């Protein structure tokens, strides 16, 4: 058929069936469920890149005390539907909000959540008096990469560089480190 830590904006989720919560650490069952999310979206693209992919790898870094996690869940389901997680920190002298993962379920991407999810994590750096949001992406994650460059991130300094010699190597790096500037104002 091809030719035919007080969070912004509330109302837009409730406007969506879906609530918010703010975590510190996440409990057993919520872990678990996070993981699931993470894994359902981006296992092959680990797999490919020269990091790989290792669930047990992946759940010890979920559980470091340092991420905070922003948590959305269906009203009618009670389930996950959604996640951002993030670290405060410095990279290269500059203060931070380190994004981990933002992750949506399929049903509810390209219905402005994730506009709101990063939107909140901006807010929330700039009150922190954290001046910088940083992320690493994979070059291959296109839908990624071109929703982060909407929101005016761009490479920073520190991040690998296409390369090409007459010699005929070629250098495509696998992954990209991206910041901006975090912001009060939307
Ligand atoms: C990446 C992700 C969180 C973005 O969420 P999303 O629901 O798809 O995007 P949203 O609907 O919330 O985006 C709203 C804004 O982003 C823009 N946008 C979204 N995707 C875009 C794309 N591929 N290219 C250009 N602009 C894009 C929209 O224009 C919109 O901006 P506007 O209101 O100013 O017009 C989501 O696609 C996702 O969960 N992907 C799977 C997991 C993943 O790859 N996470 C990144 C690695 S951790
Ligand atoms: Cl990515």
């Amino acid at each position: 058929s091809r030719r035919m830590v007080t969070l912004e904006d509330v109302d837009f989720l409730k406007n969506l069936g879906v609530w918010v919560e703010i975590y510190h650490h996440l409990e057993k069952g919520l872990l678990q469920q996070c993981f699931n999310l993470v894994k359902k979206n981006m296992e092959a693209l680990y797999r490919q890149s020269s990091f790989g992919w290792d669930d047990s790898e992946k759940l010890k870094e979920m559980e470091m005390e340092k991420l905070e996690y922003i948590c959305i869940f269906e009203k009618t389901s009670k389930k996950l539907v959604g996640f951002l997680s993030f670290e405060d920190t410095v990279e290269a002298g500059l203060t931070c909000l380190y994004i981990y993962e933002i992750q949506l379920d399929e049903h509810i991407r390209g219905r402005n959540v994730g506009k709101w999810l990063l939107k909140n994590a901006s807010i929330l750096a700039y009150r922190r008096n954290l001046k910088y949001i940083f992320l690493t992406v994979f070059s291959a994650n296109l839908n990624a990469l071109n929703f982060y460059h909407h929101f005016d991130f761009v490479p920073h300094e520190s991040s690998p560089q296409e390369k090409k010699f007459r010699s005929g190597k070629v250098i495509h790096p696998d992954y990209y480190i991206l910041y901006t500037k975090s912001r009060k104002d939307w």
